[PDB]
């Protein structure tokens, strides 16, 4: 399995500040992702084969739907897929451009068709042995930038 820390900055074009959050993540080879936001409010996202849930503080988790939360479903799918080397699944829904080498690469993803291309403009991933940066731009001039660090394999 693979685990590390994240810092997340959300820039919505109409807001007068950026929204910052941070926490940890844990991936296992059996396709589970645990995304634990620790600041500024505790929240947890859990992905497994057939399910994505989100938990806010100590409230009951809710099951997310791809039709209501397309960007979260897309982000977690792409995140998992790149850690696993599963470019086949990515290429079903995205155009892929790879630039660089094993020590420094950038992957640019643009959606191939509707309805994904109504939600996402581009996803940019950068990294080395592991992903270090993920940026998600929606079609409304909003950007979410994530940095991954202190990554270890266990
Ligand atoms: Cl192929
Ligand atoms: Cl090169």
């Amino acid at each position: 399995n693979i685990s590390g820390k994240f810092i997340q900055i959300r820039q919505i074009a109409g807001l007068n500040s950026s929204l910052k959050s941070s926490g940890t993540f844990k991936l296992t080879n059996d396709g589970s992702l645990l995304w634990q936001q620790q600041s500024p409010i505790k929240t947890t996202m859990q992905m497994s084969k057939n399910k994505l849930t989100q938990t806010i503080m100590d409230n009951p988790p809710t099951v997310l739907t791809r039709d209501d939360q397309p960007i979260v479903f897309t982000f977690t799918s792409v995140f998992m897929s790149v850690f696993k080397g599963d470019t086949k699944t990515i290429s079903e829904f995205f155009n892929i451009n790879f630039d660089g080498n094993t020590q420094n690469w950038t992957i640019t993803l643009t959606p191939k068709s509707s309805p994904l291309n109504k939600a996402i403009k581009e996803i940019i991933l950068k990294g080395n042995r592991y992903i270090t940066n993920i940026d998600v731009a929606d079609t409304q001039d909003n950007i979410i930038k994530i940095e991954l660090f202190d990554i270890t394999t266990n």
